[PDB]
């Protein structure tokens, strides 16, 4: 399991140092300890001495439904919880979609393809609509105000911004069981902030720690990281087990393929995006 | 609710703009943006019951788009008097950052005499990248702009009038205070797209419409 | 719609140029610019329904070429008395650019009394060029033809006059301040061919017209 930062404190590691690691977003023994001394380096207001420092007590120390059946089909039964996994696709696709009926299916019964379990939504494009959460309750006969009130919503305005959400999902994710995290337009605040050149490896470092941070809460609360990334990065392909490729169909229907999966194969299938739910396609 | 006079996009917008906020329409060059407000220009004196709101208009162009021939084009498409809509709209030229801004201290005390409904910034965004081209100088056109729109808001709320600028698509600051958010992009021909991107109240929705000699108005096969 | 005296351009300008407004002709050096203006300074005395405005005309020269005998020779194509079109244009010699606007002082307030309907300021750029001719200095011109052009659009908004300023294209701020843009290229002898560059309302077209002792006016080969 985690080894929650708070213990690298009493190692003697400043409380500052810690509090700084924190807000970038290493929360763990664990960590900190597997990385290289550039990512502690790169960190405002730490030297080298800190560091290493850090390093050297710290090695011390250490199936949600899609509510789509052919959907389920193809993935062999939902997602797994416990890891990321990306749906990159063209806009319009139905992503945002997705992640609506997902918010909601978590909180199924096993029994009934859910894990039980409260969501997450971090939005950062504004499509969050939580009439959209009220039809998939609705559709499976749960009470929309309790949907509203088992998923935790917030708007990140930037990257640091969306970064700094996880500190307070981390703590907030220890007195409730969750099942999901949804982070919608992942990639779009790393292109709206970092719009430069000369900055692209700054995005980069923070995209790849933002990575990091998402298998480190999947691994340490058994949730499922949903993050969505728009197609008008090659670094999430390690990170992430299965990868979705949504393309349209005219009309509401969608084609979804699986692009990689060392478990599942190369498939597709046909879904629509209908007024209750993310759905099987019915000519 | 100022209406569009598009009855698609009325119903898109549930009957029509909200006055007292802030609706913001970004979309691609040749969109319609500047069609749509020559519109709205018109439609806002029309009658409430019409779908108007009953009072004057206030065109703040910083692009050069603006044609009151237009603005007499809607008129007579509404039945309404052309040289009475235009000695019931003022405009002015905003040629920068500082200009636009100036203006709005005119404005306030001008709004005070005569009731005026609309207020209409187009390319509001475009002087803001004309003036402010370097990337030192980026934080001070984002601190003009967020009290600019503060100073919007402001008049917003004091008066009851609808305030709409428009955003050219070649700051996330703006998200915040804009209430309603459009996508327009074009259809080829004159038939344009609109899609609502974001609304608290709003559904997230698209619909198609026109742009007519005499108006911004629905699309006819 | 003062018209321009040649039917061909009235046609393409949609029956002459719009009073209130800013006109920018920009073209090569000897296409017939100041001829344009020497024209114009007559026929905007014309009837309203001979396509005049039945004002006066202001020529503001920063290159010395007016020609009170050019103005004569427009009066008499028309039928107008050449020494009332002198008496009814006011001439000035801009020496630099703060001089250039500096005129503009004096305009407006003899502007008041008297009725106008025309303003030329012809080579309005060459000042700028000659007067500013360093690297470092390029934005106080650029600053100081920003004020020019508030002060024209100003005037042209309080008097209703025509704004005509000359560009020699041997600067993208003029595009705000320009409403139509007219591109004008030599045809060998003295006939020039007439080109619209933009308008939102008129459409890209051209128009051949020639330069005739007594007015422009059409090509006639």
């Amino acid at each position: 399991g985690p080894q929650p930062i708070s213990r690298l404190e009493q190692c003697g590691i400043n409380a500052n140092d810690v509090k700084k690691l924190e807000e970038a977003g290493f929360h763990t023994v664990e960590a900190v300890a597997y990385a290289p001394k550039k990512e502690l380096i790169n960190i405002k207001g730490i030297s080298e001495a800190k560091a290493d420092k850090i390093l050297a007590e710290a090695a011390k120390l250490v199936q949600i439904t899609t509510g789509s059946k052919e959907l389920d089909k193809l993935l062999q039964g939902g997602i797994e919880t416990g890891s990321i996994t990306e749906m990159f696709g063209e806009f319009r696709t139905g992503k945002t979609q997705i992640c609506h009926t997902l918010a909601v299916t978590c909180q199924l019964p096993i029994d009934r393809g859910g894990g039980e379990g409260k969501a997450m939504y971090i939005d950062t494009e504004g499509t969050f609509r939580p009439e959209r959460l009220l039809a998939v309750a609705e559709r499976y006969g749960l009470s929309g105000s309790d949907v509203l009130d088992n998923v935790a919503y917030a708007r990140a305005f930037n990257t640091d911004h969306q970064t700094q959400l996880l500190y307070q999902a981390s703590a907030m994710m220890v007195e409730s069981r969750y099942a999901l995290l949804i982070v919608d337009s992942a990639t779009a605040l790393y292109r709206t902030d970092y719009s430069g050149r000369g900055e692209l490896s700054a995005r980069q470092m923070h995209l790849a720690r933002f990575l990091r941070m998402l298998l480190r809460l999947a691994d340490e609360f058994g949730v499922a990281v949903v993050i969505t990334n728009q197609v008008v990065g090659n670094i999430i392909a390690h990170a992430s087990t299965t990868r979705l490729y949504l393309r349209k169909g005219r009309g509401e229907t969608r084609i979804c393929k699986i692009y990689d999966s060392p478990c599942l194969p190369e498939a597709e299938a046909m879904f629509a995006i209908n007024a209750d739910g993310v759905g099987d396609a019915k000519d």
